[PDB]
């Protein structure tokens, strides 16, 4: 079982269902089950990195790929007026699952501060 | 050009936390948490929606630099990283920037 046994690892291996938007060899984008905006999805690496704080230097291009895929998916979903991308780290950051994930939120005005 | 270009060119003051050959990290002038800094590329990418495939490594570098600076600033209970795009995202400056906020409980939703 590669991809870990967090719920996101199970999603990567298709053991638990999800609403997939995009998939490649490095990542998976799927809709969030508790959406906080009209569109709210997640981009995750297939490689299990538990949190951004423990990312390796050579995870740079993979983390960049999360953002590129996020922005492509936002465009393909028609988020023409923009969006917010969020990574949560740890307890103060509100991280809910210990597998790195980029939130992408749009279809409404996002406010400041970002929580 | 933007105010962030001015900051990169060292034409206006900013409290710089880290610099390398391709990015700059500095405290946000209107902080929304006890720690609130930005990591920006020196290359002028106006918004993440127009970033190119070849920019992947650079964008990843912003996040690795952000996470290293966060550790160095003592953000051991965690933090939140944010990129805003366009009007709905609340993007305030048309130069790509990664926010890093911590030192307090961040809430949900994230705006
Ligand atoms: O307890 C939690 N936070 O404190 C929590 C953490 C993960 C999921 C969760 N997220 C998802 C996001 C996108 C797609 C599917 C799911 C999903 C599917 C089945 C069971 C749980 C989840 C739900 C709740």
């Amino acid at each position: 079982r590669p991809g870990g046994d967090t719920i996101f690892g199970k999603i990567i291996r298709k053991e638990i269902p999800a609403k997939i938007i995009f998939e490649d060899d490095r990542c998976l984008a799927f809709h969030d089950i508790s959406p906080q905006a009209p569109t709210h999805f997640l981009v995750i690496p297939k490689k299990h990195i538990s949190q951004i704080s423990v990312a390796e230097d050579d995870d740079e291009s993979l983390l960049g790929h999360l953002m590129i895929v996020g922005k492509k998916c936002a465009a393909d979903l028609g988020l023409n007026k923009g969006y917010r991308m969020v990574v949560n780290e740890g307890s103060d950051g509100g991280q809910s699952v210990y597998h790195v994930h980029l939130h992408v939120l749009g279809g409404r005005q996002m406010h400041w501060p970002p929580g």
